[PDB]
């Protein structure tokens, strides 16, 4: 097989405090303590988009961390994914722990046996290590497949599933509220 | 029987509306009364008026009163928008009304093809006064046609089916152009 890191940019935000850019996940300097995300508070809506260069199956999600203990550690998150913005499938939901390892996670990538691609990946911070304080990413590197000759495939495929679904649910909607 | 007969409403939304001159003032004929309008707070676009019908029905036309003299704020051209819900409402008219003190009625679209639909809301919007000074004025309104719950239940059925074959030709489109 081959796995490979997802190169991405930051699409949006909810909030930033400071300094603390969401374009600072983009560096794993745990030597740097400013050298992260962190949300403005933690009252809901808190999110990063990261945008994929191109279309990938995203198979794991790494965090980074800082060199010691920090009370802005996301002890719990989600991740979503899907071809836009709008209508993501929840991906994953778990947590950090506090300490200052690296951590990668499996995202849900297949429905039933088949692959599905994303263009966008939002991290969803619920819980902090220490409640009071910002929420708080330090690095993230996505990995998974973004050979062509296997994303294209997944993504006509994708298409088709998605289009079907928005009729069934178009429908589905269309006639409770009748 | 399927007489075109008067169809109550009550006013559902509204733009805005100037110090007395309140939107529920289009409910009453009253010529003689200068105050009996609705007005605008002013001529900036979006302006309108949302009624909602008490039973939904196949509104067949609108009738606008007058004041008792010309007026300045009387609407020179306006469109007409109806609905089943507030969002997505189909063009039924776009006309104007004469600066004189009389009544005028006009037919609002109401079939599609030879289909009679009904609709629970009715949009008004003024687009110009006559006036080109002065805000937006109603003085009355009546809606007019049938109600019949024996023609309108089997209407609606249909327009449903009508709608949900947009609702996927449209939904098919908007989805296909976000390839």
């Amino acid at each position: 097989m081959e796995c490979r890191l997802l190169p991405y940019a930051l699409h949006k935000w909810s909030s930033f405090s400071s300094t603390y850019l969401p374009e600072n996940i983009l560096v794993d300097k745990p030597n740097d303590q400013s050298s992260r995300w962190s949300s403005e508070s933690n009252y809901p809506p808190q999110y990063l988009i990261l945008k994929l260069e191109r279309p990938a199956i995203v198979q794991n999600i790494t965090f980074g961390k800082y060199e010691k203990t920090h009370v802005c550690n996301l002890k719990k998150f989600k991740v979503f994914g899907g071809m836009n913005e709008e209508n993501m499938t929840e991906l994953l939901s778990s947590g950090l722990k506090n300490d200052y390892n690296k951590e990668t996670f499996t995202l849900k990538h297949k429905i039933d046996e088949q692959m599905f691609p994303c263009r966008f990946i939002k991290i969803v911070p619920l819980l902090s290590w220490g409640p009071s304080f910002n929420f708080s990413i330090w690095y993230v590197e996505l990995s998974g497949i973004d050979d062509p000759d296997i994303v294209q495939p997944c993504l006509n495929w994708y298409s088709k599933y998605r289009e079907q679904e928005a009729i069934r649910l178009c429908l589905k909607h269309f006639r409770q509220h009748n």
